[PDB]
């Protein structure tokens, strides 16, 4: 129980970012947290977990933390290789309403806000069928989201019985460093 989640093997495959393969029901320890399916759930689930008065609005400022991240580090991210815009085209791209963040946003702001993020994929059961680890913290300091269908994601809560840590939360120079960017 307890056991299983600290038992979770991680196998390390990019610098920073793990996978795993365990198997087991994401409503055994998880609250599914639903976001809505606007395009923006990638970054409202990251807002339900680490702002405690979340709305549907809060996304900017992670999308906006999004843009900081990636002005230090989408030059050296490998899978920026891949995406291959210049770093004003994906910000063009990235910031524009209902664009789908990924694991290339996970990558970078796991270390914009120094959080571990790990998304855990299912499809047609809630079995999981893989774990994504961004960040070299545990699943119970972590932001949990859920990847499902080819495009959705909701923030997960582990259950009371197994919460344990005080939980990663947006700081005031956060919310700062958030609003720099939107002016300039």
């Amino acid at each position: 129980p307890m056991d299983f989640l600290r038992s979770l093997d991680w196998t390390q495959v990019i610098a920073g970012q793990y996978v795993s393969n365990p198997r087991f029901n994401i409503s055994d320890y998880f609250e599914i947290v639903r976001q809505p399916g606007d395009g923006n759930c990638f970054y409202h689930s990251i807002a339900e977990l680490t702002m405690p008065n979340k709305t549907d609005h809060s996304y900017h400022y992670i999308k906006r933390l999004t843009e900081s991240a990636a002005r230090k580090y989408y030059q050296e991210e490998p899978e920026a290789r891949l995406v291959g815009l210049s770093l004003e085209d994906y910000l063009k791209r990235m910031l524009s309403d209902n664009e789908w963040g990924s694991t290339l946003e996970a990558s970078m702001l796991a270390k914009e806000m120094g959080i571990t993020i790990i998304i855990w994929t299912v499809a047609a059961s809630d079995e999981v069928e893989a774990g994504i680890k961004f960040g070299d913290g545990d699943v119970f300091t972590a932001v949990n989201l859920l990847h499902s269908g080819q495009t959705h994601f909701d923030a997960l809560r582990i259950l009371p019985q197994f919460e344990t840590d005080t939980r990663e939360a947006l700081s005031l120079m956060d919310r700062v460093i958030a609003v720099d960017q939107l002016t300039s």
